[PDB]
């Protein structure tokens, strides 16, 4: 099976002149004969460059680095100025992410540090998903780790910024994005074990992990259900059908593996009941397979189930006379969530020290 990852969009921003903006503030705060004393030309020049590099053509990991460093600058500035940060009157200007259903050039200008911070962190989260996409070539280890961090960033955004002028930062939309990243991270974890000759035999394990994958996509499904307008859903219209397909597909995969376990425990008939359920779920996913036909061999899996379903039935109708439960216990399979997200605070922490030292003089000049 080939992994199918959603392509998230970055928010664009207008070039901001920190040099002109900071000197102007200073010239207005102190006389034209005093302001230069409070200005750090070198640091301010480097800062202006840093912001441009956090929004340019750098490769994913390097682009991420620029953004984490720039956020650090902002966080320390906020620790020192707080809501007074708006007095700088910096014209922070950001555009809404461009998917399809969204606008084609909707932008806002706001002076609060929270606006500049939230938008930057939104891009940091997106960049983590881009790094995961780019490294989807290894054993999934790196991609899982990066999707996990994306999850953490979107989660912090949904819980910490509540009245953003941008649709991208609405609490319910960042929560949706966080749930997408968590679901994908779990999904890649399952795919990984299925590549391990040894782990691919731990039927019980795969089953539990698969159930968790299903439950996670169920969250995204539920969010997009409250809205029946395909052109009204937040992200890409194409995502709705794929999320629905995945939820049924992983539920099917879960039942299948639990069945292989039941057969291992010589509990045929009970196993046949679960293979029965598995087939049902797989069929339920078919109408939504549109974009995954080249990533998941749907027809091959249908054959694998029927094939196994046969064997169990044959060696039972006249050899292992056992009843077959009408409706198996769905909660018989206990989901296992393998993704432990770190705090945004811990992700940012490694970058805070160097930034505080480099910009101390710049900060002191403001206060």
């Amino acid at each position: 099976m080939k992994p199918y990852l959603f392509d998230l969009k970055l928010k664009d921003t207008e070039k901001l002149d920190w040099k002109k903006g900071l000197s102007s503030y200073l010239k207005k705060s102190y006389g034209s004969s005093q302001w230069r004393t409070f200005y750090d030309e070198k640091a301010t020049s480097e800062l202006d460059h840093l912001r441009n590099n956090a929004n340019g053509e750098l490769a994913p990991s390097s682009l991420s680095e620029q953004n984490l460093k720039y956020y650090s600058f902002l966080e320390h500035l906020y620790f020192r100025l707080g809501s007074k940060g708006s007095r700088l009157k910096m014209d922070f200007t950001w555009y809404d992410a461009e998917y399809s259903s969204a606008q084609k050039g909707l932008k806002y200008t706001q002076h609060t540090l929270a606006f500049e911070k939230s938008c930057t962190l939104f891009n940091i989260a997106v960049i983590f998903t881009q790094i995961a996409r780019e490294n989807i070539n290894e054993d999934y280890k790196n991609s899982i780790a990066n999707l996990t961090k994306a999850f953490s960033c979107f989660e912090y955004l949904s819980e910490n910024f509540l009245n953003s002028p941008s649709v991208d930062l609405q609490s319910e939309n960042t929560r949706f994005l966080a749930n997408i990243c968590h679901a994908e991270a779990q999904e890649l974890f399952v795919l990984k074990l299925l590549n391990d000759q040894i782990s691919s035999k731990q039927y019980t394990l795969i089953s539990k992990l698969s159930r968790a994958t299903c439950n996670l996509f169920q969250k995204c499904h539920d969010f997009m259900k409250e809205i029946d307008d395909d052109v009204a859903i937040y992200g890409e219209p194409k995502w709705k059908t794929t999320v629905t397909c995945k939820l049924h597909f992983y539920k099917s995969l879960s039942a299948y593996y639990h069945g292989l376990h039941l057969e291992e425990e010589n509990r045929v008939g009970e196993a046949i009941a679960f293979l029965d359920f598995s087939m049902q779920q797989l069929i339920s996913s078919l109408p939504f397979k549109t974009w995954l036909v080249e990533f998941i061999d749907f027809d091959g899996f249908k054959e694998t189930l029927e094939k196994k379903q046969k064997e169990l039935i044959k060696d039972n109708d006249f050899i292992y006379h056992e009843s077959v439960p009408a409706v198996v216990q769905v909660d018989s399979i206990k989901a296992l969530d393998a993704i432990k997200s770190p705090t945004w605070e811990k992700i940012l922490e490694p970058y805070m020290q160097d930034v505080a030292n480099k910009y101390d003089s710049l900060y002191r000049g403001i206060i």
